């Protein structure tokens, strides 16, 4: 009798989309934002070695990207994962959020892009950049056309 518990991150739970909405609500300029999310990566927790290995590599932006999840018995997938870059890092968290609890099929229903652009965390990105966004949530296409099949 007992149940294991790890990665207690916080996307969705403390940080929602609105929760960030309601930090960058302020934070007009996107330099904020760019540096808040710095710091969005060091409240993450480190990403162990062991998680490594139940996440998926991701070399494919500004450096080193571990992300992993899982499909749920109704669905609801868990996303966990942490990069190199604490932009990148802080990234994520956004991201895990836009995919909060969310179902492979919502995924395709509405990308993760949404919170991003929507926040302004990627909309500003640079193009090239944006290419990378594009790889991580393709991450979840490939993923949700494995679900759906």
């Amino acid at each position: 009798m007992t149940n294991p518990q790890f990665a207690g991150h916080p996307f969705g739970t403390t940080v929602t989309a609105e929760t960030l909405r309601n930090t960058f609500a302020p934070l007009t300029q996107w330099e904020d934002k760019y540096r808040q999310l710095i710091m969005l990566g060091k409240q993450l927790p480190a990403l162990p070695d062991e998680l490594k290995a139940q996440a998926k590599e991701i070399a494919g932006c500004e450096n080193r990207v571990w992300l992993g999840y899982t499909v749920a018995e109704n669905g609801k997938m868990h996303f966990f994962g942490d990069s190199e870059g604490r932009i990148v890092r802080g990234l994520l968290a956004v991201l895990l959020t836009a995919v909060e609890g969310k179902t492979a099929a919502e995924l395709q229903a509405q990308s993760p892009l949404a919170l991003f652009d929507e926040l302004g965390l990627r909309a500003q990105l640079s193009a090239s950049r944006s290419q990378g966004l594009n790889a991580l949530s393709e991450a979840i296409i490939a993923a949700t056309k494995q679900v759906l099949e």
